[PDB]
């Protein structure tokens, strides 16, 4: 992870 979203 480290990125966010949501998808």
């Amino acid at each position: 992870x480290y990125x966010x979203x949501y998808x």
